[PDB]
């Protein structure tokens, strides 16, 4: 018979006794050793007293344990976590000048634009502790966990091609402002009133539905619900960045312009671009540019420090 340690946050575990008549998965459940998946495998005697990585059938107190260093998840969230960590250890990443880029295997090309993105978003945080480490890791150099993680969350498939903005979007969700940001938009109708909607922290320094400054600084103009001409403008806006992101958009970006980066979707294939002239990178592969014909999908501007008397 065997014995093993059994563990969800390499911290806690409990010794668990086996027979090696039946196999790990009807004995106990899903389980990794080393990374690998060896729930359908016989228990043999070289895999004693090691550790392993429980996925399923968790104790009242390992799951506790797991809700609070992964948040709230669905029952099959920690085997596709595991699973996603072994499938994508093959991947690797190039450093052009000090500039991390994730090189292309099994249209993984989108991941590469959520975290080039994120490596300009400055002051974040992630409030999920296991996210925030696996973030710091990355930052690091090594970022295994950290894109197996989003793509767990983002309940992504290995192989499969999937929406940059939508990720990036999951991922966000998730994370906060480590200082001051504020948004605020100025509604009025004549019969109804003026209202002002304020938003602060990171949701004021990320908007969709607009391309630029320009058209996020204009008034807008529609029907109030009291029944008639009603508007909208934003008059206050102070970030450390601003993340505009829309639907594929076609135009001649020029390089003096003050972007900071963008995103760009052609066709199922997404490239990652910065202005230090134009500089792209198509999953590993580095160019530079002075004009190009683009989608862009998402752009990221430098802090923003405006107000408006709305005249
Ligand atoms: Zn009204």
């Amino acid at each position: 018979t065997i014995e093993v340690l059994v563990t969800v946050d390499g911290v806690n575990f409990r010794t668990v006794v086996l027979n090696n008549k039946n196999t790990y998965r009807s004995q106990l459940g899903c389980v990794f050793f080393n990374g690998a998946d060896i729930s359908d495998t016989i228990p043999d005697e070289k895999q004693n007293g090691h550790s392993l990585y429980l996925a399923d059938n968790l104790t009242a107190d390992e799951t506790k344990a797991l809700k609070e260093l992964y948040g709230p998840v669905d029952p099959t969230f920690l085997h596709r976590f595991y699973s996603l960590k072994a499938a994508v250890h093959g991947w690797k990443m190039v450093v052009c000048d000090k500039v991390r880029s994730l090189k292309l295997s099994d249209n993984n090309c989108y991941l590469n634009a959520v975290i080039m993105t994120l490596d300009l978003l400055k002051d974040i945080k992630f409030v999920i502790p296991a996210l925030q480490h696996a973030f710091m890791k990355h930052k690091g150099g090594d970022s295994t966990d950290f894109i197996a993680l989003i793509m767990a969350y983002g309940n992504c498939t290995f192989g499969a091609p999937d929406d940059a903005s939508r990720l990036l979007h999951t991922v966000l969700a998730k994370a906060e402002l480590c200082c001051s940001a504020r948004m605020v938009w100025r509604e009025w109708c004549n019969v109804c009133g003026i209202k002002d909607v304020v938003l602060q922290g990171l949701k004021a320094c990320c908007y969709v539905g607009v391309q630029t400054v320009e058209d996020l600084r204009a008034r807008m103009t529609y029907v109030c619900q009291c029944g008639g001409e009603r508007h909208r403008q934003l008059v206050e806006h102070t970030t450390p960045w601003l993340l505009l992101s829309g639907t594929p958009n076609e135009k001649l970006v020029t390089t003096a312009p003050d972007f900071v980066a963008f995103n760009v979707f052609q066709g199922g294939h997404y490239v990652h671009a910065r202005l230090k002239l134009i500089l792209k990178f198509d999953s590993g592969t580095v160019s530079k540019t002075s004009d190009w014909k683009c989608k862009v999908t998402d752009v990221l501007f430098p802090g923003q420090k405006y107000s408006s008397d709305c005249n």
